């Protein structure tokens, strides 16, 4: 048995669990250390036009650390500037995957009053960032799936639950209750006291399998459509970070290397033995995370991993770079007063070249997790967008505009001002809601005590809108 | 030293080393085991549309053993049928990389002589199939190139002459010999006796790196083009087996691990050591091609190979296909009145975009020497033959033919129809010279003690065009 048999009093701060883990509890607050801040949609403004009329088109930057999540996810445009819990354009949901405080709320008010409302309904509720809680149990401190979604879409796609996988595979589906790709499902329900309600739940798209297609059948087949896209007016899917579902066909995830293999890799300092909680970049100490099962030069080993990456940055720019033309292609043939009924092919092959596209690329580490599964999704999504395009120089021929040019969006003010982005607008109004709501949520769970001042050190010094530096 | 230190009389014929190395020259002789021709122009006609107006478009088979080579090169209608020594389409280089007898005759009569000529020039001199003679040097029995043309393109690249390169890089540069991309170089010079000839050298296309990219830039430098489409009119380069470049930037090229450690594993009978000369599918016995230096399962390893054959597959297909439409589109454009002014870029795109497809797909074993590779080079190749398919809609629109729809070619005998190609006449003619000159080849050659008659047997059982059922 553990030190806490009996459970840990405010388990969903993670500083609550220090006082029995040391170790892992000074190596999980070193995520700090990864405050990069990397723009996507700076380093590729073809990303805006595609994201055109979806809130993706605001904001959207790399992965950093852990203890940057929940802050990041206050911080993004995408979440608007709420005035009250009832207000924001995004929903409860957002919270899921960047709080220890969601399982806590989870096993007390129940997944479906956890799934309705609005996300700033628990502002000053959900202020602790990924913690101990959300992949430990709190008496035995075992490895245990928090999300009953992960379960659902486990078992809908052939796979064993995560209490009947083995040790191995749990090292990998703790990371997948938040590094998968999920769509909101529109759920109505009605409370004890007899409210008629709706809840937007997490929901893995897996019932036809984890694989690109088959989740593209899947979200055909039931006609969904995560946005109108603001330029083309095809019904789009968005691709959000399918990590597990990437890396599980690749080599290593065949293989059975599991993510904490790489990510987490067991550290020895002198007698003591332990799991290195800073997950991150594996690629920082290889000794660790890679020598242990390669017995080449690490120099060798990255240049592998940069080439990778190399071929991945080369299919990707030519996908979307035809992607983004496509769609305003089309929104040039809709003002010419081309039909629905004519650009129906058209708006499908473009709905799937970017669900295939948007797959490879938004999970960061799938160049490397599934390399040659990444190539082809890249290279299918480009094709679907160049037969889009070839029908399209007939449409606009239909319409006299054979000619014509899409406008070029090689710099992300030239591609927001094409997706109309009113990013002035936007941050301003994000900027108030920071010095208000936001400071107001942070003053009420510390005085509460969901929420300790120490956890906030060097948290918000960043963002893809202001820099004090660095967080 | 060995136990032939002054060298073997009738070194050229491999019988003539078998009381030397009777484990090596059985082994050898097991290629006879790789019998199955796979028709490829049958498997994928899109082939016979990439290659009209060139040989390939007539026959094109997979690669089977070397027991073969010599008389699929004999046999294949690629050589035609020539009358006499000076008759035929083809050089005497085509003889090259199929026989034991070559370095025989260049270290003879040298490398220039031998390569004037026609193919017919050599049929009663060049008889004997790969041999040890190939590989190997008659008196120390070493590994040796006997081709000089490898290492002028090994020193253009930067890489080491085979004499100056590892035991290990030999063990892969021997195959080199053979197993890479090459052009015809026109070669004018003079002999001794005064008199002016001309050439057909087989060169490396390596001066600028051994990339397809590179190799590209190499071709286009120079203005060279292998043919002019027979229908498209573009001015087309042919890929050939660039084994050995595809695999010297795949991860076992880069980790070391040579052609011979799967091809030839080494293999102890009792206390007996040797190398497995039945070079072959490494497949056939996993346990001493792979399981040496991998750990899993022989069916986990099988499977993952047959899932990186299929995605191959797939942009194989999608690449040839665009490549197909835009040589049949252009050929429309031509018809309509098109100018070689407005078809200039197009024909540029098409000549680089098949390009690329051909060296990812020329290479009968690259979809896993370099499956990363081979993908984004039909990647690459697809995106510049589409590029090619949206201007063309623009050239058929000016010529009112916007709907023009490129003719299907799913099967052989559609494709060859398109393509022009009179296979009744081809192998009408082929047959008689099999059954005349080839004969009297032969018969010459086992007169003069250049072949033994063993060798032939089962030798000339199949052809893509018959089947005396099994070779
Ligand atoms: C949900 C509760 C999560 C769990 C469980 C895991 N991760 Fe995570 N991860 C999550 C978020 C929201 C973020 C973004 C953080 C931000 O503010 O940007 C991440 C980020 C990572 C990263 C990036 C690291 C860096 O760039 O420095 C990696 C490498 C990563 N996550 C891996 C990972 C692994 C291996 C996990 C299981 C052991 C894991 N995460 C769990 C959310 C969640
Ligand atoms: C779990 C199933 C998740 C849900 C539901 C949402 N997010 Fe998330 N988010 C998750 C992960 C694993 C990651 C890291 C890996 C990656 O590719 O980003 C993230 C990251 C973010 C970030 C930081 C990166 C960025 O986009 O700027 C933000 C700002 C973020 N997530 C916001 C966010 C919102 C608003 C959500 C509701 C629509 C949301 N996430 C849901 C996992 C999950
Ligand atoms: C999920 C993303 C995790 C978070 C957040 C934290 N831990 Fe963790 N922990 C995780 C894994 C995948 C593993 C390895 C499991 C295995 O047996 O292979 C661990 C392990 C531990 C252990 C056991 C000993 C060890 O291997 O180090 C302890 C005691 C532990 N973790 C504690 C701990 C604490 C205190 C955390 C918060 C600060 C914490 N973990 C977060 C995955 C995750
Ligand atoms: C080792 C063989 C690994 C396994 C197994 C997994 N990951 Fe990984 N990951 C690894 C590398 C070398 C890299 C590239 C360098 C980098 O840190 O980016 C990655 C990357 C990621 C990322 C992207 C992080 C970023 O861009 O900021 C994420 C989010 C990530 N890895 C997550 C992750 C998860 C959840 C895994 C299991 C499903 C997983 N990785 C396995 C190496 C290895
Ligand atoms: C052991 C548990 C492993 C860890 C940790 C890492 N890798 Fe690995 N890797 C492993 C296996 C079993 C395999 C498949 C080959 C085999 O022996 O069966 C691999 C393969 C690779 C490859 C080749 C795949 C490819 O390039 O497409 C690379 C380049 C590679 N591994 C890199 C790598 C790096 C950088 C790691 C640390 C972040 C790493 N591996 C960890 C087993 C294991
Ligand atoms: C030129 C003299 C060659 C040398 C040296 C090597 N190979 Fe070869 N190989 C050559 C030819 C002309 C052919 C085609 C034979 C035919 O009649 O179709 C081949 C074929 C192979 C194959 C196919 C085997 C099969 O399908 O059963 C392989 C696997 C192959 N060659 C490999 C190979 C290796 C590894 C070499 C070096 C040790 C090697 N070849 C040398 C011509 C020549
Ligand atoms: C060495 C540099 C070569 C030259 C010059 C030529 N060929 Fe070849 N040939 C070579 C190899 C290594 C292979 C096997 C691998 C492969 O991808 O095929 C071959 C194979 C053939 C075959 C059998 C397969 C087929 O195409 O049907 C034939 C019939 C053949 N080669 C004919 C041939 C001719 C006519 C040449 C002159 C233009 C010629 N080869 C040159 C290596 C080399
Ligand atoms: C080139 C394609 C080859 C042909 C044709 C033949 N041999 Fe070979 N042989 C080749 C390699 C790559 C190797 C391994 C070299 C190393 O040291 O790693 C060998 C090796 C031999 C040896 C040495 C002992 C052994 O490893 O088996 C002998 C005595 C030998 N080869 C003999 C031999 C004979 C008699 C051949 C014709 C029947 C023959 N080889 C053809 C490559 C090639
Ligand atoms: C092991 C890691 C290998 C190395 C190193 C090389 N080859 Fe290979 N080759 C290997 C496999 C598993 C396969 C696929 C199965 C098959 O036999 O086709 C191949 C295939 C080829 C082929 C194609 C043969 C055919 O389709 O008939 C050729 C011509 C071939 N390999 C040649 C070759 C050469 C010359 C190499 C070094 C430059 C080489 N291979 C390395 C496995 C391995
Ligand atoms: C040792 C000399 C090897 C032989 C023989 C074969 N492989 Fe291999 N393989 C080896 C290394 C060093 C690596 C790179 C990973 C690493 O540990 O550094 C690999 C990798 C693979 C992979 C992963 C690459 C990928 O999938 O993209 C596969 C699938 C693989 N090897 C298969 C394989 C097979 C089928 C072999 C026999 C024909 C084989 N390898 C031989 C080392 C060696
Ligand atoms: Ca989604
Ligand atoms: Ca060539
Ligand atoms: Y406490
Ligand atoms: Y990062
Ligand atoms: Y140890
Ligand atoms: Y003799
Ligand atoms: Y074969
Ligand atoms: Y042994
Ligand atoms: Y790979």
């Amino acid at each position: 048995k553990t030190a806490h048999s009996q459970g840990i009093e405010g388990k969903a701060m993670s500083e609550e669990w220090a006082r029995y883990y040391p170790r892992q509890f000074d190596s999980w607050k070193k995520t700090k250390e990864s405050d990069n801040i990397t723009d996507m949609l700076k380093e590729k403004p073809a990303l805006v036009v595609a994201w055109a009329g979806y809130p993706f088109s605001k904001d959207y930057n790399a992965p950093r650390g852990h203890y940057y999540a929940l802050q990041d996810n206050i911080n993004t445009l995408r979440t608007g500037a709420p005035v009250d819990g009832k207000t924001g354009p995004l929903p409860s949901a957002c919270w899921t995957c960047k709080s220890p405080d969601v399982p806590r709320i989870i096993e007390q008010d129940g997944e479906l009053e956890y799934f309705t409302g609005k996300w700033a309904k628990y502002g000053d509720e959900i202020v602790n960032t990924i913690g101990c809680y959300n992949c430990h149990d709190d008496k035995s401190a075992e490895l245990k799936s928090k999300v009953p979604y992960l379960d659902r879409g486990l078992s809908a796609a052939g796979f064993k639950t995560f209490a009947e996988s083995t040790h191995q595979e749990k090292r990998s589906l703790v990371c997948a209750q938040c590094h998968v790709e999920y769509y909101f499902k529109k759920t109505e329900w009605k409370d004890d006291k007899g409210v008629d309600k709706t809840a937007m739940v997490v929901t893995l798209p897996w019932s036809k399998g984890i694989s690109t297609e088959q989740m593209e059948a899947y979200y055909d087949e039931i006609n969904f459509a995560d946005w109108t896209h603001g330029i083309s007016k095809t019904p789009m899917l968005k691709a959000q970070h399918p990590d597990w579902e990437l890396y599980k066909t690749g080599i290593h995830g065949q293989k059975g290397v599991s993510c904490a293999d790489c990510h987490m890799p067991y550290t020895q300092e002198g007698a003591v033995k332990y799991s290195d909680h800073k997950v991150g970049n594996p690629l920082d100490n290889m000794d660790k995370s890679c020598m242990n099962c390669h017995r080449e030069s690490e120099q060798k080993l990255k240049d592998i991993v940069k080439q990778k990456f190399e071929r991945k940055e080369f299919l990707q720019d030519i996908a979307f770079d035809n992607i983004g033309k496509a769609h305003l292609e089309t929104g040039k043939a809709m003002e010419l007063g081309a039909t629905d009924a004519e650009l129906k092919e058209i708006r499908t092959h473009i709905r799937h070249a970017q669900w295939r596209a948007d797959m490879a690329i938004a999970g960061h580490g799938s160049f490397f997790h599934a390399p040659e599964e990444v190539l082809r999704l890249l290279a299918s999504g480009n094709e679907e967008a160049q037969k889009a395009r070839i029908k399209l120089v007939k449409v606009l021929a239909k319409y006299g505009a054979i000619d014509y040019v899409a406008p070029d969006f090689e710099t992300k003010e030239k591609a927001q001002k094409l997706a109309k982005v009113d990013m002035e607008a936007f941050i301003a109004e994000k900027l108030k809601f920071k010095q208000t709501l936001e400071q107001e949520w942070k003053k009420q769970a510390i005085a509460k005590g969901r929420l300790n001042p120490e956890s906030l050190k060097g948290v918000d010094e960043k963002s893809s809108y202001y820099d004090k530096t660095k967080k």
